[PDB]
């Protein structure tokens, strides 16, 4: 089966936000609103903001999961390639097969779904701390889009779901991801291709 990717703000007005990092050659993570697409280097910090209109209940959680974007690949589990799943880059918590990690959150939990075999990482939803108006989760993507035997140049989407304590849906948002060596250049190229089309 294929998890839903339908945008759903829900009762709490849940949606994502992204920094404005630009497209310089030195950028390691950059988000294109025109493409709804995050470009990032391998295993680099990807800040993703969570915005709500009202505070969800204690025990609300935030889950991230990757799926293939293309119709003909949506049913295939997104995982790390045969090389990276055997890398000695464990953080002590993420299973080595998981593409998406949460960085610097000891309450992150990693799920291997017993029925779909899909991977996800989930953290407690925290209120913005004093001063701030949103919360930020720091994600890492642990394979390249181009990795042979893994994503194999196929685009993926990340689906972020707001869930209650039972895992029921409260809100949903999503974005395409390209994990690549040159995020700034590739974002420039793809935004140009979009402008030409
Ligand atoms: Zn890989």
């Amino acid at each position: 089966s294929v998890p839903s990717q339908k945008t759903y703000q829900g009762s709490y007005g849940f949606r994502l936000g992204f920094l404005h990092s630009g497209t310089a050659k030195s950028v390691t993570c950059t988000y294109s609103p025109a493409l709804n697409k995050l470009f990032c280097q391998l295993a680099k910090t990807c800040p993703v903001q969570l915005w709500v209109d009202s505070t969800p209940p204690p025990g609300t959680r935030v889950r991230a999961m990757a799926i293939y974007k293309q119709s003909q690949h949506m049913t295939e589990v997104v995982r790390r390639c045969p090389h990276h799943e055997r890398c000695s880059d464990s953080d002590g918590l993420a299973p080595p097969q998981h593409l998406i990690r949460v960085e610097g959150n000891l309450r992150a939990e990693y799920l291997d779904d017993r029925n779909t075999f899909r991977h996800s990482v989930v953290v407690p939803c925290e209120p913005p701390e004093v001063g701030s108006d949103c919360t930020t989760i720091h994600y890492n993507y642990m394979c390249y889009s181009s990795c042979m035997g893994g994503m194999n140049r196929r685009p993926i989407l990340t689906i972020i779901t707001l869930e209650d304590s039972s895992g029921n849906l409260l809100g949903r948002d999503s974005f395409e991801v390209r994990v690549c060596a040159c995020p700034g250049r590739d974002r420039r190229t793809e935004e140009e291709n979009l402008r030409k089309k």
